[PDB]
């Protein structure tokens, strides 16, 4: 909408660095713009409120003189949103120095349990015969109102698993149990500025449905930028540091133009119409373009044992599905091994896959310099002789 | 030296709350277990970097009773229990035996303080006699101090740093292994792990080996370490580590053992590296991994060599670990199977492969596959999913 | 209910090894530790967030036994036992009962595969008439699982979700790193959320809570209430004695004096004294020295106290601060180093 | 040898992403941040330990550049560059340039492999002459490839060995602090610290002092260390050390210094340890620390010491450290100071202070 993409990666980078970092992001841009950029990726990452009584929390954004004053209606089963100064009962009102809320959502930051926000309980309530009765009315829900509000205002690791269920997204809870495998291999990136690919963006030829998984990325990594991947039209999905691409899974040109305009990736993620051939297609021209110490994941190898899909009724016939992608993965690993064959050059995965990590219907491979080099040829090449060379005489 | 049953016990209940610390020191005498935790406590030392040889005074207190224990302590030298006399003690360090035992071998937090009482220059009566001793004890002292201290309790240790104290080939030049064992182990630190390798190391020489085996000792401060070894290898055995004389390619000797000293948490292959022997010991002995714990199979490059037992041609992997690791896959993705499971289809959750080493983790496998009213065909598919 | 000292005996053996869980399962019927295991899961489980109604079926195996339950899952409901008809099953959930043990008490490192079974739709015949039922259970009982699940492990909840379910970041701080230990906690002044809330975050807990109004209607699993007088520092020597030692002491200011001097002594070295909310004011700066007697002058006239001998470490915060239960006995500076400024130059100078 | 802005300004560019460390290569010569990188790496080597003496190659290679280093590595001796011909070279190690910036000074995820290459017996030609160099060599090279591949990562060191390493009282003999310097420091490890200790160490002696400042550069891998001593301590400044002569007594200076320098995430006193100076020095520094910084005071027990203006009797404070510490309990629960205390930890001879404004869980008092 308002905020364009290059300077919301800035924003990002500038809240990143240190104190001269942060003068330098307010003095580059309007603090009215900042600061609402910065409700907006709040009322992203807020959860949903649980208090039954409509309650006001105001988020005041101060820079010197100037305060911007925002009025966030809370209430269950309802998304917070911003409504006017007298719209409500003002349960809370919340303060941030603006460097410092930029710190809390995009920086490169410590856990700080005290001393980011000031708080004023009841803000504008006057000594009336109201009040008693009006404190009995509204002291839960303004607790409640506030800690959604407050859970937005940072960048606490959200629960996959949760998100998966509120987003609405397969990832966990009945067909699959990948959450808790992403959270292990994912959560180690959330300091950094990802940039994260996934192909297949969600609901196929429905005109509303899908991009969960994508806004379940967002929420994961705050400093993240997500891409969709979709053959379909998926415009709809786009919002900040959400990004949708229309195109062929398939199409291996299209993939390194894209690559090359929105790469290099951290991660990117297989997800899309599970054909076997995609699968491999999207791999050879997608793994040069995720970086050094980066991941590649592939989700739902469950179709290469279907010929629908392009697969093999017996597993051992894996010439061209995505589990024979996979144990050829072990072997690349391994490529450093083989006998000498001056004629023969390693491959480019051969030369940058580092790990691989196979759980059910999803498996990561990990991105590096694989360059340890093999045994050498002066250990024995048969074991009797191992034996003999390695006991010292 | 100890009953390594005794040892199991006192680390059981070290463990535990209060009552089970009370327990602990009524079972046995509190003078055998001052000399149990002393041992640890010396092949828990770092090694020390002061010039100058000092003594620390470990002063091991319960109720009425102190035991006095002098280690000597100087760089290029192992840290040593000596006589009272046999030094300048610089720093006197006092324990209640019941602290020390959670510090040792306890499931607890870090504690930054108050776990120990320390006096410096203990038996200097005098200022005028400190003074002059300053110069040549202030830093062996503190030093020294430092060393036997981080002996004392249960921080990590770099499992790098520690193939170059051990003399172990697991990381520095043929191989690069001990971080990704440190990101595979370190989450099992708190628990009563039992550790099965297999190759204790040194072959037919008749001193080396078992760095590997004192590696794993000191990363699981609370853990029974066995290693098995073709060649006798008592000469490695200490507190916490017992070398066991045996084939891995004989499953019923494997059995044997898994029997008597298992269930393990944690089997690591380093042995013959037979292609073979490989098999044999993990069809053996994977049935007696625990749930949650991990089959480690290191060095499959000899799976590309035939005078291991393995094939030059990577797709003729048949016979070979690499063909072990990839039948793994298929495993793991067994219930995805068109329309009998063996014990490892259903009891792998999980693969990883690195460089000449992969973990293999057990668990139940038994997610459920792809229900059938999911379409079998990618254009049924989307149509089923708008 | 349940026998207070075997829920801590069970707590105790399910944090060992594989001897230890296999006494548990001979030492007590499985068919009791069973509903245990519910009876912790129940309260654990996060609040449905489903609005469709789901059965969730949890199967406990021990060897040829087999206990079944059936919770019902919904919106705005707690999650309940109910019988196989009352609803729609989505789910089967599946536990050794072992690995439920080590789940719930044990002491383990974090399994992200490989803990339990899952049937999807346990008890669908066909697919001729029962889509319909698929069209409309599927999310839900997505979801339901979802909650089932977060009842049946470990997890680190959040305290902030907890305090509105039932400030916390400082106890986050100071109280995670004791998550895997068998804690006893003790909380003085007493609606007993606040001990649910203990409960929750700390997996292998007892918790007990002191009030003179008698409180039996907030006993549970894990929660103990004792009814009597704050300010008698017998009574509270006579109840740590009894319950404890205590790794975590808090101590509500809405009287602290009393009840620091009489129950610091039985907390355990490295445990923390929480006092919540003048009086405490004083007893905090006091404190400090404490922390510091080593320092003082010599005198054979003034001896160190219990407090003084055992205080490690101070930590205020905005009306909350945490004291830190340990040998205080690092040495004091030595004589022999200069007792001016001056001196300590040309001393400290070679 | 490099400048101090270059430094802070690679560091801060090695802490982005790809488009940030393609504007750090085309920024500055690659040449020269292969020199800064390996002076940053043998700062960052533990003591080696092998007996035979061994060389290990480093090789940093940029595009087509490749820039090699020949380090010496023996038993009690640092690691040094000297030629390719003197002495056996043990390994082959090999970074990209943009990859060791990333490994030493980036904010990065921990990579168990595939940062680099590595060639085992480089030099060697035939296998009959390798196997010969076996018995002398193998293990000498692994313990040595092992000293400098620590020293090209950012592995939390542990402060109580760096006691004993840099010679330093923090901890071991006089003092137990390092533990708790490790709670209090080790989250803000990934973040380009600027840390101010007061007190280099050494006093009038020629050599001594700058134990802990080397501490804090090997604790802070992003770091900027700055150390304030009355005496001249210029012999200590190395990359990410700098050394500041002045009085911690001097307001005016410290602001003045506060300014030039600032804001510090951490301050540490461990001066003059005069109640006066330590009060002094709060009240002008306190202000220029950063939101979520600390403040650290040391060696508290000199409040007990007329010669350093204390009082025997603890509850005659009102002009000591301890009475500070005292007075701040008092703003945790309500000047500058007041609004911005969150929170005081205080250990024997020890006590952090928390920076963050104190505005939180106000009520209207009626
Ligand atoms: C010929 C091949 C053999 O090389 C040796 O035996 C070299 C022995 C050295 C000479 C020893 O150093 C001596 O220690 C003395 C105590 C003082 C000595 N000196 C200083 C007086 C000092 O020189 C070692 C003890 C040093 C440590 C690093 C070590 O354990 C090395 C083991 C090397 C094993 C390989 C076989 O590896 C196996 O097969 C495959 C290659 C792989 O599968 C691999 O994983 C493994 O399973
Ligand atoms: C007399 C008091 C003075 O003692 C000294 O000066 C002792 C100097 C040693 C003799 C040095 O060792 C020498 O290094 C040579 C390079 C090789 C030498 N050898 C092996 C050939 C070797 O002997 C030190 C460098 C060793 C390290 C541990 C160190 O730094 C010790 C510092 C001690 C400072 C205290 C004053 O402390 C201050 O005042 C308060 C008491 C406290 O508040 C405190 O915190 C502090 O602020
Ligand atoms: N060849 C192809 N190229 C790109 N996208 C494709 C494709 N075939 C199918 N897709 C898309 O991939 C999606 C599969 S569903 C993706 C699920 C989503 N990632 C989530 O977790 O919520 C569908 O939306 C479909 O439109
Ligand atoms: N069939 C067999 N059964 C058991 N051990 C065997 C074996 N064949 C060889 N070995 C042993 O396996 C060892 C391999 S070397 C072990 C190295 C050790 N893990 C370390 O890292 O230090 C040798 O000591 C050898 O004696
Ligand atoms: N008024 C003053 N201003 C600044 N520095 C002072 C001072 N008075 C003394 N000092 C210096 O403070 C130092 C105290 S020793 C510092 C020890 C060092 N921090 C370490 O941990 O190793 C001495 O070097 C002394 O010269
Ligand atoms: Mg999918
Ligand atoms: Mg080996
Ligand atoms: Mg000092």
């Amino acid at each position: 909408t308002e905020f364009d993409e290059a300077t919301v990666q800035d924003v990002v980078r500038l809240a990143g660095g240190h104190d001269s970092e942060l003068r330098e992001l307010t003095q580059k841009y309007d603090p009215a713009m900042i600061s609402r950029l910065l409700v907006a990726e709040i009322l992203s990452r807020c959860p949903p409120p649980s208090n039954d009584t409509p309650v006001l929390v105001e988020l005041a954004i101060v820079h010197g003189s100037e305060r911007f004053r925002h009025f966030l209606r809370v209430v269950r089963d309802s998304p917070i949103r911003p409504v006017g100064a007298d719209e409500g009962f003002v349960g809370m009102l919340v303060e941030y120095e603006l460097t410092e809320l930029l710190r809390e959502l995009f920086g490169v930051t410590h856990e700080r349990p005290a001393g980011v926000r000031g708080t004023k309980l009841f803000p504008y309530l006057t000594d009336d015969e109201e009040a008693v009765e009006q404190i009995g009315t509204y002291l839960l829900a303004a607790q409640q109102g506030t800690e959604a509000v407050l859970a937005g205002c940072g960048s606490r690791k959200p629960d996959l698993s949760e998100l998966s269920s509120r987003y609405f997204t397969p990832k966990f809870g009945f067909l699959h149990w990948f959450t808790p495998h992403y959270d292990r291999h994912f959560r180690d990136y959330r300091n950094q500025q990802v940039r994260v690919l996934e192909i297949g963006v969600g609901g196929y030829k429905h005109p509303e449905w899908g991009g969960g998984s994508l806004r379940m990325w967002k929420s994961f990594f705050p400093r993240g930028q997500i891409y969709g991947l979709d053959i379909m039209d998926k415009s709809h999905v786009d919002e900040l540091r959400i990004r949708t691409i229309q195109g062929d899974q398939n199409d291996a040109e299209f993939l390194d133009r894209i690559a090359r305009r929105y790469g290099p990736f951290d991660i990117v993620i297989d997800d899309g119409s599970h054909i076997n051939a995609h699968v491999r297609t999207s791999f050879a021209a997608l793994f040069p373009h995720v970086r050094p110490g980066g991941l590649y994941v592939i989700e739902d190898m469950w179709t290469a044992y279907w010929p629908g899909f392009g697969g093999q009724a017996d597993p051992q016939e894996c010439s061209g599905t995505s589990l024979g992608l996979l144990k050829s993965l072990i072997d690349a690993i391994q490529h450093q091994e083989l006998p000498s064959d001056p004629n023969r050059s390693p491959g480019y995965v051969d030369r940058n896959i580092v790990g691989l990590h196979v759980y059910h219907n999803v498996a990561f491979v990990e991105k590096g310099r694989n360059d340890e080099g093999g045994i050498p040829t002066w250990i024995p090449r048969d074991f009797e002789s191992l034996v003999q060379a390695s006991s010292g005489g």
